[PDB]
């Protein structure tokens, strides 16, 4: 896999986001994980984590896994990185998001996923409060 260049258009909620890919708008759903949606309990919570961590970073980087780049809904979907960090990852590691959503052949990151989330739910932090 490998890292492509992006730039931030606007944060949208916990695990979406939108992105200029290629020159072009699109809407990102982050791999391999699920957020609450903003009306569900930390769901703000989610929105406020992955919001701060994509405006305050100098460089997003996309990186696509080796199956379907656009879900059903024309969502790109990627992992995406803020300054060298996976928001993915890093929403599991703070029990802001589960790993979800793991569909053969887009499971790359899954078992690094599965240890954030193990060391989340260790702590008890948010959602495994
Ligand atoms: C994360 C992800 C979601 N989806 C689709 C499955 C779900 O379909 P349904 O909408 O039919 O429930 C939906 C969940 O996304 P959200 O959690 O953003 O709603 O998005 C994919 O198809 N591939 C993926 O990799
Ligand atoms: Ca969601």
């Amino acid at each position: 896999l490998h890292k492509e260049p992006a730039t931030l258009i606007k944060a949208i909620d916990g695990d979406t986001v939108k992105l200029m890919y290629k020159g072009q708008p699109m809407t990102f759903r982050l791999l391999l994980v699920d957020t609450p949606e903003f009306n569900e309990k930390y769901g703000p919570e989610a929105s406020a984590f992955t919001k701060k961590m994509v405006e305050n970073a100098k460089k997003i980087e996309v990186e696509f896994d080796k199956g379907q780049r656009t879900d059903k809904y024309g969502r790109g979907l990627a992992y995406i990185y803020a300054d060298g960090k996976m928001v993915n990852e890093a929403l599991v590691q703070q029990g802001l998001a589960k790993v979800a959503y793991v569909y053969k052949g887009n499971n790359t990151h899954e078992q690094l996923l599965r240890k954030a989330e193990a060391q989340a739910k260790k702590e008890k932090l948010n959602i495994w409060s």
